[PDB]
């Protein structure tokens, strides 16, 4: 039987927000804290990876919680040097399997 609310019909995309160069837990959201307060889930999950026109590309995983940010601010001065093509961001619900 379906238990209702599934963290399926959610996208974890809206659930963090990126700012600058930092990413947030949005817990202003009640879907968010909804399955964050029951326990069925213990974050969003956050990869980013800065692809580089010297064909070199860096990865950096983290997990984002409203106590524990994730800063993509790594090497500006290489970026800022060369500059960066493509940005790519992968956001998963972390906890319970689907």
């Amino acid at each position: 039987g379906g238990s209702g609310w599934n963290a399926d019909n959610v996208d974890p995309s809206q659930c963090i927000k990126q700012s600058g160069v930092q990413y947030t837990y949005n817990s202003g959201v009640s879907v968010c804290m909804q399955g964050l307060n029951e326990g069925k889930v213990r974050g969003v999950s956050v990869s980013g990876v800065f692809y580089y026109n010297d064909g070199t590309t860096s990865n950096f995983k983290g997990v984002v919680t409203p106590s524990t940010p994730v800063n993509t601010n790594q090497d500006i001065n290489k970026t800022n040097k060369v500059g960066v093509q493509k940005y790519r961001a992968l956001t998963e619900w972390v906890g319970s399997r689907s």
